[PDB]
């Protein structure tokens, strides 16, 4: 079975105890789709994202699946935290998760949220908002699975 | 907000024709709760990086620009405007190439970007009346939230 | 008044031994002709290095249209994009963008295709899909751009 990652990315969730519901919108549809081992981290925005990418990613983790922080207000630096562990982007991904939330939330354009892979590591920024989250699980999960084939 | 236009070509700065995006761009900020300052008219290349970085370092809020994002010898705006950026928003420039399809497929070859400069958005916009209306259309819905959260004004889930 | 140049890459190592069966060098061989380039010509490479190789010789050539096809995947044997991006003066990202969407919504994996499109001194370069399917598709969203891509390119 493959195994998951969650990383909320967010300072303020990371302040407090965390009681919101993308941690287990996304962590739902992963132990539903059967991934297994499955953990979540709670992480503050800039180098403990990196971090907690570089450690999922060395450990072999076969899906990274991050929300929040990609946006462009000066916090939001998951985009930049994921480029600088990836190997290569995938911007098609990444531009039909954003497509997925127009034209209802035409402020998606502004997610600068990408994909990618490192190592053997598929990594997918999705946006903060469960419903943005919603939006880009049901455009993965299309794809997901001949991704992670195509990787191995 | 303050705004400042950029004109790129060589041949309306000489000008061999004249312009007819400023002038539309101008309206449509009025419309927006921006004030223009005197557009500039310049010729392609470093006179529109040294624009772009004199109106980041005057600390303008939106910049637009108007031609030169094609791919000819001369098309070189997207250059000088990444040269000027911290950073790049793709989808937003995506949604810009987007607005001018299917009527005009060339649309496609527009290499403008859209991005952010110290506090300062920066938004490439093609050459021709119709794709600075498209384009226009697409930053109308956005342009405001994206200059509150540029300014450090948000709130993070 | 001078007619347009085209070489056609197909990156696929198996293509060596006897995959024998490439259908993606006639399809687009055809599309050409169809479309007034001349004269035109069709090689196939492994993946990898050679790819780069032979697009930098059809650059530095001043060939006018290069049309790759195959390995742009995410497999760790598809580098065509790393070749590209390695060779282009900068990249049309709209061009990519348009052939990708051009595989939805009957192709869904349409969207892992990390092909680009650009120029490199005075050639137009575009990385299409290895199937069949998606060359077709990338092909359709050429037919109403390349000729005018070229027209700007040349001024």
């Amino acid at each position: 079975a493959r195994s998951a990652q969650i990383i909320i990315a967010s300072t303020r969730a990371a302040s407090g105890v965390y009681t919101d519901e993308c941690g287990p919108i996304i962590a739902e549809w992963l132990e539903q789709r059967g991934f297994s081992p499955l953990e979540s981290k709670v992480v503050a925005d800039g180098n403990p994202v990196g971090e907690a990418l570089q450690d999922a990613v060395e450990a072999q983790v076969d899906l990274i699946i991050t929300s929040g922080g990609t946006g462009i207000s000066p916090t939001d630096s998951t985009p930049e935290q994921t480029v600088a562990v990836l190997d290569f982007v995938i911007p098609g991904l990444a531009d039909a998760i954003r497509r997925a939330g127009l034209p209802k939330v035409p402020t998606s354009v502004l997610s600068r949220g990408v994909c990618g892979v490192a190592g053997q590591t598929l990594i997918v920024n999705l946006p903060g908002s469960p419903g943005g989250v919603r939006d880009g699980l049901d455009v993965l999960a299309d794809v997901v699975h001949h991704a992670l084939d195509q990787i191995a």
